[PDB]
């Protein structure tokens, strides 16, 4: 069965493994050259201002060429997507899914998707009936037990608002 | 049809949606909370000296207290892994397949990869007979033509050396 990319659903392969133009992984020009869907092609994807806006796959960075990578040459000076190394202002989504903080960044992990979460992967954002109707950003759906989320689980049976299936 | 983690075979979700305790992929508690096995877990996967060296899964960065994240917080000031904002030595493989390039630092892309490139996910690195008996590193397989790589291509018939069949 495929393991990543189109023909894997969307899936990345673990480790920054390629996804090849036919949706396996693996390492080498059989993988990670021409058509390479994900993971660390070599060259890197093209990405932003070079590729409609599409973010890099697993987190890479976009370079100011446009080309996804890790490095300073990817993530310094001119990075236009992933992990930059500049701090990500937001109030205006996050992208990537990333949580806007209660402080206006964007990031993962409970200092960003926690208390406070105003936007993107947020920990616990209250939604629904349970929320007086309030309403989930980013598209998300609303849970039956009223949490935004994405998934079976909260576009599924039960879900509220958003766009449930 | 599993989509992520240990039942998925190890793929990853995109996008950081979280890889759930049952294996499918999604945003919210019953994704990113109790059990979480990728993405954007809250709080953040274990990592790092306090996780056996364990890395963060799809390219997160690994806190001075050992979760998975992004932001300054996490990439920023005692980041242990993943794309800190220090730059990353290596000469010591670099984590996560992470290419060291010819000037001994870590990262993906052409400038990392290609010419130079001493170890992890090289462009085009040759092995085997037609290169003198030279070993892949990495642990890498040598592909029936002579080229390192990993999947399917270079660790299955014809491969040469390394982890073959
Ligand atoms: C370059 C390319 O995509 N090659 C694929 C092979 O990968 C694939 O074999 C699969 O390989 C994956 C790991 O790469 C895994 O080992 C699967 O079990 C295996 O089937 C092959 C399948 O017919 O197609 C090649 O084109
Ligand atoms: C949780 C959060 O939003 N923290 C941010 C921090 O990541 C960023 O580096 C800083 C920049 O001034 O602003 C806040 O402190
Ligand atoms: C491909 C490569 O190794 N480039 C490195 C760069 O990533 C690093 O930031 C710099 C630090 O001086 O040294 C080199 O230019």
């Amino acid at each position: 069965a495929y393991e990543c990319g189109k023909q894997g659903g969307g899936a990345l392969c673990p480790n920054n493994k390629c996804c090849s133009r036919y949706g396996y992984c693996g390492f080498g020009p059989a993988y990670c050259g021409t058509g390479c869907q994900s993971g660390g092609c070599c060259p890197g994807k093209r990405c932003g201002d070079q590729a409609n806006g599409e973010t890099c796959p697993n987190n890479l960075c976009c370079s100011e060429d446009g080309y996804c990578g890790f490095g300073s040459e990817y993530c310094g000076a001119g990075c236009q997507g992933g992990p930059c190394r500049a701090d990500k202002l937001c109030g205006q989504l996050c992208p990537d899914n990333l949580c806007c903080s209660q402080w206006g960044f964007c990031g993962l992990g409970v200092e960003f998707c926690g208390d406070g979460c105003q936007s993107g992967a947020c920990c616990s954002m209250r939604c629904g009936r349970q929320a007086d109707g309030a309403k989930c950003t980013n598209n998300y759906c609303c849970g039956a037990s009223g949490y935004c989320g994405l998934g079976g689980d909260y576009c599924g049976a039960g879900c509220q608002s958003g766009p449930c299936t």
